């Protein structure tokens, strides 16, 4: 019942904690940086309007 | 909210600020001269008729 092969949950907590470590990484590049677009992957159309605007 | 990148207040009061500034360095130099109209950006009119007066 117990399968030492593979522990499902294990694999989830990662995903989770992935997820996470990644959220941490974007929050803290926006405050150093102190730009919410740092790069395209985030309001892409945000940056070709505040390129206009800047 | 407290973002830094940008001061909207400070460059308000900069504005109001050289306005002001602008004021002063006109009144004195109509104080020193006695003149009102130092230069035609003055009053183009006034420069005339009073050039013709004078």
């Amino acid at each position: 019942a117990v399968n030492v092969n593979t522990n499902v949950a294990a694999m989830t907590a990662q995903r989770y904690l992935t997820g996470a470590t990644n959220a941490q990484q974007t929050s803290m590049e926006r405050l150093s940086s102190g730009f919410k677009i740092n790069s395209a992957k985030d309001d892409a159309a945000g940056l070709q309007i505040s390129n206009r605007l800047n």
